[PDB]
RNA sequence: AGAGCAAUCA
RNA sequence: GCAAUCAGG
RNA sequence: ACCUGAUUGCUCU
């Protein structure tokens, strides 16, 4: 309903009553006129009487509404609005009855004068028309007479359609003529769009009904005529009437029936009507009928004006509009005139300007059959005014437009031959320009020569000049058995100077380092005799997260033991040592380069410029260095000898990996079916144990963890001594750089006690990094180089125990000879001394690969492994990159050796492939790249190894300044290339259309081809335009409030522009008081320092700044002089990005504003939050410029309160953006994406206005993508990718096998394509050209769409970030005085922003670009099918930047390859796609795109002949590298999702226990320390004596991943909790299986009996240990709600789990980001500074009173604006609500968490866990409701209760189940019993991507909701008084939550929801009126406790079948 | 010495 | 790595 | 002003 409509019907009552009285008079005059000539009864009499009674009905209705609405306009509250709405409804259905009656009156009037008069009928339908025509054909004798046998199968094959005609007639010309029928319709309208719509609807459903129906092998319509005749009279002037009649025969667009002239000409020569106007009609008075018809339209204007169009002929779907810019049109009413130059660019000689305009602005008549009404009127008015604005005479009517455009598509169709000869010409031109490289070695040499030209003298033969070999990390094996290692090293270093300084391969720094270590070991370090113990570190809880060891001087006592001053039992400083010792120590620090002498820094910075600039300091090696190859082979052999020297047998990593792989049969339920493969996994585990893979990576973790924690509050004159769990490893971790800045890091010295047995091999191993070594006793002491790691690199070293052992497992499975030797030999006989040379060499290479992949830390490995990502394109047909990719995109950045092994392995594979289900390796005999590994079993193994070594790498290893400068060099170069190519100037604006976008090469489209292709694509894709618009505005939340959209609500970054105003700078300088130099703090001091620094740098800029922004500039200049001459200020020199780091942001903003004034305005973007900025925009819309507490609460009560729409917010954005503000809205910030690559990609922060506009841009094409079957960006998760590529390859292979039966010739090809620069090289004005062709839109939001893209492209400029901008300005000021493309787009780096023009911002346009890529391939299809010689069929799969295009050819194949200048069909496919895309401004990359005959690579996971190469290695890498870092249970949950996906995508026999181990090590090592140390959970449970055994501890309680692999494959990552809960229910309720358990539970008063038995056992004291498990886990389930941190109101949360997170550590929340957040500013403003960090008690009391008064803002997602913006204010109330904001992300949070785990978080982690478990061991009363809902949740799971019996009773093998054994057991017994117990399939082998079958979130989401309601009620009542157990009769909500928390509130409301099923419709009024607490916190959740669902598991496609 | 190759962190 | 003070050059 | 030594504080403005 609409109150605006209810008011608009009131004031029109006078004219409505006059029109109704005139209607009554005209109807009575018509009745008298008919009755005086026909005294008998007529068919018009009944409808005339119905018209009369409905007319007096609406007369009484409008009288009553006019009487009632007198008080509504004065605002009286006693107006019956619902009664007025009901009367409006009665008015409207009475008017609908009169409209139908008037149509029937027209039909009965015209039906007398027909040449074929139809019989009078009331209800008519095409169905009965067709049945009666068929039986009349069967009965009557005619030429086209049907037979009796032919009668039945027409109706059998017939498909019914739903439409409502007006009449139908069957007519005979003569006795021996043909029987035919004519469909009659009677519609009345002024413009012929009704005629066109009705006639095309009738044509289309008759054609769809009779398309497949054939008579005697002929079409049905050829012999049997069906006629459609539609008659319209125009109700203006002299009442002209016309008939449009046509015969349906074929498709309408290919029929002669398309033209209106042929309709009226076919109406002629048969004389259907004898009538030109109704005054000719016999028996009717002309003036009476004309007055009555105009009289009806003079209420048809009014009723349709007020009530809109609620006609509903076929439910119409009520296409709404977008009103404010609705009246405007894309040309001459937008901000700039651009469509005219678009048209002038589009016009050619063959196709003219007026034709281009007509087609472009009127291609809606082609989709005219299924639009709603008045959309036609809006779009045609827009077309008419667009033609008027473009100075072309518009076509007057839709009929003439249709005849025009039919002739125009006839001339349009002869363009694809021109495009075909164009692409043939371009193919033959590109054939003669490419250069054939002779050999792969010469391609490598050419790439090396080009790299040497780019970087001079980089390659060197001096192998000693390279970087470090075995990373910055060494863990040698050791032989002896915390401080003991340290005194061992002290007794080692007390010996004399027999040290031997080492040459790098074949030295004052070495002497200096050896002296420093011998000083720090002899005269500095002492032992652990002191008993003060370690100091525990707390937080500060002001900025919660900053852990402090406190400045209270009890921590900084520094101690003593003689002369050492140790803290924390390992750190010691120097303060009272000798002066010679201090000089030696400082020379050690100078060689270490910790602490820069500024003299040396300035001297080096001047010297490098003087040395280099008169003629990049990279030192390189070549790819063909056989000396390096021999050195690396020695490196390998020495590493294998070194790794076997460990004798340790117990450890920490050894414990978890031995638990998960020593006996992995406990991960199954059928252990006895596979024996040798479990033995193979045990053999791999034993090889890792004996080779100390687990032990070595344990020292890797201890290394990294102690090295991170080794940066603390110490100064430069101290050092920590670090020890791992090794018996002889030690680091000297000195004073660092960061821990919070991401700088260089912590320098250290490594020392080792490798003995004489491994001394020489160790010297071959670490020769590049050994500085000195000397002999002590029977041992050798080795000292390594000074070494640094960044914090991300230390995290990379911390992920080593998840990285290295799974590398060994997967690589040793994929090594053929190693795997078959492991099957040959036995587990008790596998040893290091028992291989042959080949298998031993395989083991050396595989340990090298495991170590060298788990310890990547340099970008060279990124480079070679990206090269190997695109080095697998060789073995399939036309690759075109076996030489070209190596020549162009291979990066030779080999900065050391140990990557020359990878280069040699790939070069050996390259040379073997050059020497010449798909199995590669038995006949190719190729070589694996990382693990050499000959006799390759399957190409799947090679891609799994290579892609795992790619994806298992860390993310952000890039240096920030270099990465950002390269990532800003990319778009500046790619825009300057266009600007210098098409000849525009830097200073001048875009000049958008220069008409050089007409089929040229670099930046151009074809134009006319594009518009024809887009019209064809919309014709072939957009069906049911009205329904598509309806689901667009429904599903994409367009009419929903803007915060309801996840893309606009989710906490991302937007980077709005935010600078301080120059006026504020002026008065901040003016009110400065020089007498208050010591009183300035914060903002004024910041502005003063910025002005001082800018005066120190550039005086004239401030001179002109104050001249142009102030009148008395001399006062400001002399004030600047007085404030520099004061001497109380702290000036600064050039301190680069640290000047950004250690200062207020206000200083650098005023410094940049006063530095960058060149007659312009400069702005700096600050990265704000998306939700906070949307809150700001809601404030700006609703006119709260400043927040008022009463103004928000005074308006917005309930769902009837004030709201907004996304469209209204969008037009408010354009209203605020069209003003002249310098256009700071379209400013994009470039940031570094963490792309796991050497060549980095980038992420973008576009402003919130741009995000809203671009969300509209993108998501109005989301449903266009959804209706496209050949497109894969509208994907249902990641499953639709593989599924729809599977449909492509399966359908194409079936098509080829069909075409190979009885044909002359047929051929097949495929292309996997990656476009070169999908964003930078693409034209964007094709989007402007293509939005106008949308039939979904109308002019009024389409003009908004064009103006969006136009402003977004013309006024777009990217902005340099401030730190790298000032680095570039530093380079300008002191080194360069010249610059690259950034310094040419910018006027010599005097602006912080540079313009990019049509590089559309990558990743933000994902649906539009993919939709238009699919349109381009449809253009390719209709271009290539214009080949008259041959016939081609294609099926394409499209992603943003990615493509998979297939092709099938038949005909004169060899001749067509001769015309296409290709050796084969894949070659012609590659070249034709390249030329065709190059005509679409789509640059196909010739390197990373290969055309095959059997392989498809769409985005990944190549499928061959319909068999997907599984590629589980991406999940295997995601299981070890990426974790969430939020909690331990959260990390285990997130990694178990990837474990389940890994199992579902297929994994071999030996790698999944290692994957279980890897996710366990990642979660435990990060959060809750893995056993053998403190903060363990198994140790804490054993200490507290809980009855649970070690392998069923719940994961939220700190337990391990204990789920079996079958439920972890079928159920999901909650299967561990469900399995342990099912086990304890089966244990307590003493039964045997799940069916018996649920049968015992299904009878009531049984759980009551067991709970009373448990109560009696607890009373007596006879608590047996089975029941102790029961009390503990139901207390865990029942008190998992509150726990710690339940203040989060997370609805729609992840992890599909049962329990909660229990304990979550507080994230670091600085005050700087809080005070930067504007919503926190508004919070601190509306509630003052007493709540910013006794009156604060009353402040929070008021905030909780208005919590409890409106808890809808905090319970569920916001409804109105009184539920959202004040929710954003309330989001900072109390701690653990502020702990959900962090700009920390993944990389720097793990160091915070490992620092938090062993700290006081005041208690600590183990104290909190101990007190929590001690509280859960109690029997808090009335837990029966919790026990009942827990047992109900376990029992009700249908998928679990179907999986468990068929897993317990699964037959093992045979009978077409498990006839194979090669890794198909986790195919068959994982899914085939489950996927035949759940809806059936015919599959045996496949790959699996499942649904959301286990949607177990129906309990944990109300667990979170009941937690937040319980805890906000707890804050409220604990604030309102202390000692709350039962209240003192407060208000009703307080009494109800008292009832709630007197018992277990969560479990009582779960029981309450278990009986009741009320479920009110959530109107925010009635739900509050029924009852407050229990239904408002149960049924507001949009659901209740209900059942789960099971599906068919979605088996995508069949893998290769073995039987 | 180390991280990187935009002349940058120490 | 920074911040300021106190000295020396 | 610019560099070394002695003090305490920041260890994510």
């Amino acid at each position: 309903m609409n109150i605006q409509k209810i008011q608009k019907l009131i004031e029109n009552g006078t004219t409505l009553l006059l029109s109704i009285e005139d209607c009554v008079g005209s109807n009575y005059d018509l009745a008298l006129d008919l009755h005086k000539r026909n005294s008998d009864e007529i068919p018009e009499d009944v409808i005339i009487n119905n018209n009369a009674k409905n007319y007096e009905t609406m007369r009484e209705l409008i009288v009553k509404i006019t009487a009632d609405g007198e008080g509504l306009n004065k605002g009286m509250a006693t107006v019956d609005v619902k009664k007025l709405s009901e009367m409006v409804s009665l008015f409207e259905q009475k008017y609908l009855e009169t409209e139908l009656a008037r149509h029937d009156i027209f039909g009965e009037l015209i039906s007398r004068h027909l040449r074929i008069k139809p019989k009078q009928r009331s209800e008519v339908e095409i169905e009965h028309a067709l049945r009666e025509y068929l039986d009349e054909l069967n009965k009557k004798s005619c030429i086209n007479k049907l037979s009796d046998d032919e009668f039945e199968r027409i109706n059998k094959e017939y498909v019914a359609t739903n439409a409502t005609p007006d009449n139908y007639v069957i007519y005979k010309e003569s006795k021996n003529s043909e029987l035919c029928l004519i469909i009659y319709d009677w519609k009345i309208s002024v413009d012929a769009r009704t005629e066109t719509k009705t006639m095309e609807k009738y044509y289309k459903n008759i054609w769809k009904s009779f398309k497949d129906i054939k008579v005697n092998g002929k079409p049905f319509l050829e012999d049997h005529p069906v006629f459609v005749s539609i008659v319209i009279l125009k109700p203006i002037a002299g009442m002209p009437i016309t008939v449009t009649s046509s015969r349906v025969l074929e498709k309408f667009e290919d029929s002669p029936s398309a033209l209106h002239g042929e309709r009226i000409k076919h109406a002629r020569n048969a004389k259907l009507l004898n009538i030109s106007h109704v005054g000719q009609i016999v028996g009717t008075t002309p003036t009476v009928v004309r007055n009555y018809y105009a009289n009806t339209q003079k209420i048809k204007s009014e009723v349709r004006g007020i009530l809109g169009d609620d006609f509903g002929s076929k439910d119409v779907f009520f296409s709404h509009w977008t009103s404010k810019y609705k009246e405007r049109n894309p040309t001459e009413i937008a901000y700039s005139e651009d469509i005219e130059r678009i048209i002038d660019s589009l016009v050619t000689d063959e196709i003219t300007k007026e034709e281009i305009i007509h087609f472009l602005f009127g291609n809606f008549c082609f989709h005219i059959e299924t639009m709603n009404d008045q959309h036609i009127a809006d779009k045609f008015k827009g077309y008419q005014s667009s033609c008027i604005n473009l100075k072309i005479e518009p076509k007057v009517d839709l009929a003439d437009l249709k005849d025009h455009l039919i002739q125009k598509q006839q001339i349009w169709e002869s363009l694809y031959g021109k495009h075909l000869e164009k692409i043939m010409l371009r193919i033959r031109e590109k054939k003669k320009k490419e250069k054939e490289i002779p050999d792969i070695t010469t391609a490598f040499n050419q790439n090396a020569a080009e790299y040497e030209e780019k970087y001079p003298n980089c390659f060197t033969n001096d192998l000693s000049e390279t970087k470090t070999n075995f990373s910055m990390t060494w863990s040698p094996s050791f032989e002896k058995i915390n401080n003991a290692i340290i005194n061992k090293f002290r007794e080692s270093f007390k010996s004399s100077s027999r040290v031997i300084y080492n040459s790098p391969y074949s030295t004052n720094k070495a002497r200096d380092i050896t002296n420093l270590v011998r000083l720090c070991l002899t005269e500095l370090s002492c032992d652990t005799t002191k008993m003060e113990k370690q100091e525990l570190e707390d937080e500060i809880d002001i900025n919660t997260g900053s852990i402090k060891v406190e400045r209270t001087k009890k921590s900084k006592e520094w101690n003593k033991q003689g002369s050492c001053l140790t803290r924390n039992k390992n750190e010691f400083c120097m303060k009272e040592t000798g002066r010679e010792n201090k000089t030696i120590y400082f020379k050690g620090l100078a060689v270490m380069n910790i602490g820069m002498s500024s003299k040396k820094r300035i001297l080096k910075k001047e010297e490098i410029k003087e040395r280099i600039s008169k003629g990049h300091m990279k030192k390189l090696i070549r790819h063909d260095n056989e000396d390096s190859l021999s050195w690396c082979e020695r490196i390998k052999d020495s590493l294998f000898v070194l790794h076997n020297g460990d004798i340790r047998e117990e450890g920490k990593i050894t414990s978890v990996y031995n638990n998960y792989a020593k006996n992995p049969e406990c991960l199954y339920i059928q252990d006895s079916v596979l024996k040798t493969e479990l033995e193979t996994c045990k053999k791999i585990n034993k090889l890792c144990n004996d080779l100390a893979i687990y032990h070595y990576s344990e020292d890797m973790m201890q290394f990294s963890k102690g090295l991170m924690v080794a940066d603390r509050y110490m100064t430069k004159e101290s050092f920590k001594i670090l020890t791992t769990a090794n018996t002889s490893m030690m680091l000297l971790a000195f004073k660092g750089d960061g821990m919070n800045t991401g700088g260089s890091g912590v320098p250290y010295i490594a020392l080792h006690i490798v003995d004489e047995d491994m001394s020489d091999q160790f010297n071959i191993c670490y020769t590049k990094e050994i500085y000195s070594y000397f002999r002590n006793g029977s041992n050798y002491i080795y000292i390594m180089r000074p070494q640094r790691l960044n914090q991300v690199r230390l995290l990379s070293l911390f992920k080593t125990p998840s990285k290295v052992p799974v590398c060994f497992a997967q690589f040793s499975k994929k090594a053929n000879e190693m795997e078959k030797w492991l099957k040959n030999k036995d587990i008790e006989k596998v040893n290091v001394f028992s291989m042959t040379m080949t298998v031993k060499q395989i083991l050396i290479n595989i340990v090298f690969s495991s170590v060298m992949i788990g310890t990547v830390t340099k970008l060279s490995r990124m480079g070679i492994f990206d090269f190997m990502r695109y080095a697998g394109f060789l073995p399939l047909s036309d690759y075109s990159n076996i030489k070209e990719y190596i020549r162009d995109k291979f990066d030779p950045d080999i900065t050391n050796v140990a990557d020359i092994y990878f280069v040699n392995g790939i070069k050996k594979l390259l040379f073997r492939m050059e020497d010449l289900d798909i199995i590669g390796g038995i006949t190719d005999l190729n070589i694996k790249c990382p693990i050499t590994g000959s006799t390759l079993l399957t190409l799947e193994d090679l891609y799994n190894n290579v892609y795992l070594a790619i994806y298992m790498m860390p993310k952000s290893l890039h240096n920030h300044v270099h990465n950002l400068t390269s990532l800003l060099n990319v778009p500046a170069e790619w825009e300057l290339k266009f600007r210098k190519e098409l000849g525009f100037n830097i200073f001048e604006d875009i000049y958008p259309k220069k008409a050089m976008f007409d089929d040229k090469d670099l930046f151009s489209i074809n134009g006319a081809l594009n518009v024809k292709a887009l019209s064809d694509y919309y014709l072939g894709n957009i069906e049911n335009v009205g329904l598509m618009r309806s689901e667009i505005e429904n599903k994409e939340d367009f009419l929903s409030p803007c915060y309801k959209i996840s893309t606009l609500k989710s906490s991302k970054k937007c980077s709005q522009s935010n600078i301080i105003s120059t006026d504020e700078i002026i008065e901040c300088l003016q009110n400065a008081k020089i007498q208050d130099i010591e009183n300035w703090k914060g903002n004024n001091l910041a502005i003063i320092k910025g002005l001082i620094r800018t005066y120190n740098e550039e005086k004239n800029r401030l001179v002109e700044f104050f001249e142009d922004n102030c009148v008395n500039s001399l006062y400001l200049v002399e004030k600047l002089k007085e404030i520099i001459n004061s001497g109380s200020i702290t000036v600064g020199k050039s301190v680069t990005s640290k000047f950004i780091r250690n200062n207020h942001p206000l200083t650098v903003e005023t410094y940049l504003k006063t530095k960058l004034y060149y007659r312009n305005n400069v702005t700096v973007l600050k990265s704000k939050k998306v939700s906070e900025e949307l809150y700001d925009l809601v404030k700006q819309f609703h006119n709260m410029m400043e927040i008022d507490l009463d103004s928000v609460m005074n308006l917005g009560k309930g769902t009837e309160g004030k709201k907004h729409t996304f469209l209204q917010m969008l037009e408010f954005v354009m209203s605020k953006a069209k003003n002249v503000t310098g256009s700071v809205d379209f400013l994009v910030s470039v940031f570094e994406k963490m792309q796991r690559t050497k060549t980095d990609r980038e992420i973008y922060l576009m402003s919130m206005k741009v995000k809203m506009m671009l969300y509209f841009i993108e998501h109005t094409f989301k449903h266009v993508a959804q209706s496209d079957p050949s497109e894969a960006i509208s994907i249902s998760g990641d499953n639709k990718i593989r599924a729809l590529s599977t449909l492509s390859l399966d359908t194409i292979t079936s098509y080829n096998d069909i075409l190979n039966k009885n044909s002359k010739k047929s051929r097949l090809a495929f292309l996997s394509a990656d476009q070169s620069k999908w964003s930078a090289s693409d034209l964007t004005y094709k989007y402007v050209l293509a939005i106008i062709l949308n039939p979904i839109l109308t002019t009024g939001e389409a003009s908004l769409m064009i103006e969006c893209i136009l402003m977004y492209v013309k006024l777009k400029k990217v902005c340099i970030p401030t730190d790298i901008f000032l680095n570039l300005r530093k380079a300008q000021g002191t080194f360069g005085q010249n610059e690259t493309a950034i310094g040419l787009l910018t006027k010599g780096l005097t602006t912080n922003t540079y313009p990019v023009s049509m590089n559309w911002l990558q990743g933000n346009l994902n649906y539009l670009s993919s939709v238009y890529h699919s349109c381009a391939m449809k253009a390719y299809h209709k271009t290539l099918e214009c080949y008259k010689d041959c016939d081609f069929q294609t099926r394409w799969i499209v992603h943003s930047d990615d493509n998979a295009t297939s092709l099938i050819a038949s005909g004169e194949v060899d001749k067509m390859l001769t015309d296409f200048s290709s050796s084969s069909l894949p070659e012609m496919l590659f070249r034709s796609i390249e030329a065709h895309f190059k005509s679409f401004c789509i640059t196909l990359n010739p390197k990373k795109s290969y055309a095959s005959s059997s392989e498809v690579e769409f985005i990944s996971e190549r499928i061959v002949n319909g068999a997907i190469i599984p590629l589980y290695c991406r999940h295997l890498a995601n299981c070890c590298t990426e974790s969430s870092h939020i909690s331990y249970f959260d990390d285990l949950m997130s990694l178990s999702i990837h474990v389940t996906m890994l199992l579902r995508k297929g994994c071999p026999n030996e790698v999944i226990p290692f994957a279980y181990g890897a996710v366990q090590v990642q979660a435990l090592s990060i959060y809750s320390m893995l056993p053998g140390e403190v903060n363990d959970s198994i140790r804490i449970f054993k200490k507290l004596g809980v009855s649970l055994k070690s392998n069923e501890i719940p994961t939220n309680m700190g337990g391990w991943l204990t789920s079996p692999i079958e439920p972890l494959s079928i159920l999901g990552p909650s299967s561990n909790d469900q399995i342990i809960y099912y086990n304890v229910i089966r244990d307590f309720l003493n039964k045997k299986s799940l069916e018996e358990v649920k049968d015992s539970v299904s009878s009531s008063s049984y759980l009551q009996m067991r709970f009373r038995e448990l109560k009696g056992k607890y009373e007596k004291g006879t608590l047996e240990e089975k029941d102790k498990k029961m009390i503990f886990l139901i207390n865990l389930f029942e008190k998992a709600s509150v726990s710690e941190d339940s203040d989060v109101l997370t609805i729609g949360m992840k992890f599909q789990t049962m329990l909660t997170q229990i304990i979550k550590l507080p994230n670091f929340i600085n005050e700087n980001a809080l005070n930067k957040m504007s919503s926190y500013k508004d919070f601190s403003k509306l509630y003052p500074n007493l709540k910013k960090n006794i009156a604060s008690s009353l402040e929070m009391e008021s905030v909780h009173d208005i919590m409890i008064k409106n808890p809808e803002t905090i319970l569920i997602a916001p409804l109105n604006d009184r539920d959202f913006l004040l929710s954003q204010l309330f989001m900072y109330t109390s701690p653990s609500k502020r702990n959900q904001l962090s700009n920390q992300s993944t990389e720097k949070l793990a160091l915070d968490r490992v620092l938090r785990s062993k700290a006081r978080t005041k208690m600590t982690y183990e104290e909190n866990m101990e007190k929590k478990i001690l509280e859960m061991l109690k029997f808090d009363l009335d837990s029966y409701c919790s026990f009942k809902t827990c047992v109900n949740l376990v029992i009700k799971d249908v998928n679990f209760s179907m999986l468990i019996p068929i897993l317990d009773s699964a037959y093992p093998c045979e009978s077409r189940k498990r006839d194979n054994y090669n890794f198909r057991w986790f195919q068959t017994e994982k899914w085939i019993p489950v996927v035949e117990g759940s809806p059936g399939l015919v599959v045996m082998h496949a790959v699996y991507g499942s649904n959301y079958i286990e949607n177990l979130g129906l309990k944990n989401i109300p667990l979170t909701d009941d937690s937040i309601n319980v805890l906000t009620s707890t804050f409220g009542t604990g604030l309102i008084m202390e000692d709350v157990k039962s209240l003192v009769k407060g208000k009703d909500s307080f009494e109800t939550e008292a009832f709630s928390n007197s018992n277990e509130c969560q479990r009582l409301v779960k029981a309450c929801n278990y009986m009741i099923a009320a479920q009110n419709r959530l109107l925010a009024i009635n739900t509050c009126f029924t009852r407050k607490s229990f239904p408002f916190y149960s049924k507001f959740n949009l659901g209740r406790g209900f059942i789960s669902n099971t599906l068919a598991l979605l088996s995508t496609i069949y893998s290769k079948e073995e039987s």
